């Protein structure tokens, strides 16, 4: 399998009780300090090293996900470790995270069909969904144990669900094998919510996931600009 | 494929005694007047038809209140979320657990019995109960691999059941497949609580439960009244 | 599959915090305590006129310091319950480590009564197992459980008489602890995480150990139960609680 | 099934944040009503009626293990009760306990019997803890096989056990009815490796291979009472 | 089914408490990273002689912000290093957040000597693999497993002969990633909630991802491999560590 940019899910719930007792001038001085961060993150992605997003996430799983992809763990660490520097970042609570890598199965790195997958722009969709997965290994259900000839085939039929949800939903596969505690990161984007709930069960009633397919949480959200992120931290 | 409704938030708090107790009668008050506010535009929404709203005290020490909340879009339903954290008082509310899910029925949009049931109007039953849930997919035990034939057999013998508690108990079905970490999220309603008790008993005793249910945790409670805030938070 | 019930139920499990308590000097804490004596005696008062029950125990181990069982005939009274006890100062210092809660339930699997087109409610008998006045039995054990639905052993996919049969010989192990345990079985389906909340009362502590395992070796059990966490405790007397929260 | 001395595994982590923001002062005086409260609690070893012991536990479970026994449950209570309201105690944070009976599968008055149901604790080196139940899972149930088999497997489990004897002491606890688990398995000796090695072989004998259901492990290093000022100092 | 133990191993993970940290000035700062400075050297020296090893990685994601992977050649040692470093002025601030005990593990599937009545723990080539030098590989990847022991899959059923093939083909993945990824296998049996701790190293983190999900694809692991949380990280040197603590 060939491999592009390493991502990392970053959800926070936001501290509200400690943000009130900041007074309005302190408030706005942290937001300045995140504005310039945002800044720079678009540099990155103007240049073609990387991309990132924001969603507001709904229920108390989390409030805001940052969604971010670089060229490197050095390159995606610091990253890590410069937003949890700043001033608003104690007011970020962090409540999960998730690390992986986009995954897709003559130079292939060179075919800019391809560069579009491994390196994918972030659509500006309306919502986003996300939820990690592995596959089972369990009794007479067991995924790696499958023929070669089998488990391509239960591939090869899951992927028609997907193209068949063109313009609808928008797919990013990160895999995190030896990353993290499942096997695949699943990003979706669409401009209808309701349009993650179908691809998603219709997908649960082909062999390939009702019958392998394991689920962690799943997290929902809108878009969030930076045009957003004031009001929003305005009480 | 499925016809869906208003989103849905289910929102689970505990109330911090401890905090709450050491404002002194003023300052309660205050926050008491900014929620019933927030309670007001609530009741707002729901007279223009673009979504419904409920509070029900929970018992045991998993919450002390739910805020069941639907809206029309997941957009409006952040909205919520977001202002009702933004108030004074909900620094004294705790958030112990929530679940986000869209109203499920399996042109009929248009069909004034169908909407009764996607957009429902929430009764002032005396209890409440939610619980989420998910069909198995555990070996011989597969929902998702049945045959059409035999799932539809299960789902109307399943169906019989609850006609059979109509106008003792009401329900809503909402779909939370990518949506929330399990696949439906159950809300009852009823003036007697113990018929909680016998219509879950007697789905579990039917096969489309008894061998493909699983169950998340379960949350029952009693109707309340924006009236009686102001008594509840009074110590 | 069907039930008579009784009493609403709550298993109010807390642990103390000694380290927020020994700050308050002793006439504060004299003050909570105070109160905490006149909400226990409005507690009796609900006993004595036959509407409620409730009893207080030491647990062992970390999982809790004291466990509050109350029965009350209404959520609406067993809520409140909740609420005004929480709303205690000394309530403060009694941190929520685990609840439950449940009704007392009487299946149908074998009889309670004689059947004569007759209301059983009205049976004594029933009541007494339906409205239990709580034993003071120096010891206690709650755990609750659930029936397996897993595959071969699918306690739900059981016919009515074999559910019947396994129900039947775990009963006989049941009784042959008469006069060494009581029990109180509350069911909890659409209440609660699992399906039923088992209190045990007894003397000797001992028993609780024997009975279950016995159980646990009885198809019924050692096939088709799931259990939750077990909780232990001593008998906790008003007389000695001002003993407990003086250092 | 012989049961004796009620047993308390009481895990505890040191909160040194909150440690260090306390002056010697009140450092010196807390670890002073820590040490008559284990005097008093070697009063009671002297005397039989029942003992303890002290193990700094390795990793981020826990600093520390408590392992008290007593005659019942109303001592054991009384001693856990005692323990917390010691003002070291709001530094000591609760990770993880176990409540349990010195368990045996006239013989109460035997003084062998005895030496089962009411140990000595051995101040050997090192210590190691887990909880554990039997299988009731599919053809994998314990309970549901026929007493014959049953017996041959637990026969065939006793054998390791006695060929470790002298390497590593046993205290089986039964919590049927008390805890969460079915057994507290408490091992003691002068070298770790022999832990490994005797949970390692009995996984491979068909009682625990096929129906053993471990919790947590937790292992640690023997603690005397005059190692804890030492331990307590920054 | 004996093995051959080195040292003791502890993976000490933190997250950095950078709200605190924020409150203090740099005056402070300085002067707690002094002291993890000097602790870090009488590390450097416990290594010089020959007493065990260390190293440090920054890990990515919420699960911690920090690995402390220490080797000891005994359990007082280890705790000794653990206790010392808790009592650093800095380490207020590094959270505890998952940690693992095990020791460095031969298994004697396979050989890793030759025979002749001849003591293994004297064996150049032996001491090397179960006392390990630490690479300073651009990247580490830590994660905890246990065989399976669930119906069919039971691991510990298995004839010794069985175990060994699959241990056979196993080991032949792991040596086709030499040069490319250094394994240290830790045993934990009786150490801690896992089986195994494994302990990858590499200047690639795609290595990583190749070598586990072609090892998953083997019999081995496709059927009786048990896996616990995922750490992935990237070295960080001493002198690093200021740059890292500097808002
Ligand atoms: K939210
Ligand atoms: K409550
Ligand atoms: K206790
Ligand atoms: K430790
Ligand atoms: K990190």
């Amino acid at each position: 399998t060939l491999d592009g940019w390493f991502c990392l899910h970053d959800f926070r719930s936001i501290d509200w009780a400690a943000w009130r007792e900041l007074n309005p001038g302190n408030q706005e001085l942290m937001l300045n300090e995140l504005s310039h961060f945002l800044s720079d993150m678009e540099i990155t992605k103007n240049i073609g090293e990387g991309e990132h997003t924001i969603y507001s996430i709904l229920g108390q799983k989390a409030d805001l996900v940052f969604f971010t992809l670089r060229d490197s763990l050095e390159a995606l660490n610091e990253v890590e470790n410069r937003f949890n520097k700043l001033a608003i970042a104690d007011y970020l609570l962090p409540t999960y995270s998730y690390i992986s890598v986009v995954e897709l199965s003559d130079d292939p790195y060179q075919n800019k069909g391809v560069r579009a997958r491994l390196y994918p722009a972030l659509p500006p969709k309306k919502h986003i969904c996300f939820y990690p997965m592995s596959k089972k290994r369990d009794g007479a259900d067991n995924w790696y144990m499958l023929p070669m000839e089998e488990r391509q085939q239960l591939i090869r039929d899951h992927g028609l669900i997907g193209r068949s949800y063109a313009g609808k939903v928008q797919q990013i596969i990160g895999g995190s094998i030896g990353f993290d505690d499942y096997e695949w990161g699943v990003t979706l984007f669409s401009d209808d919510a309701l349009e993650f709930k179908r691809i998603v069960t219709e997908m649960r009633f082909d062999e390939a996931s009702a019958r392998y397919a394991e689920f962690g949480s799943f997290f929902i959200g809108n878009l969030l600009l930076s045009e957003q992120l004031s009001k929003l931290f305005t009480i």
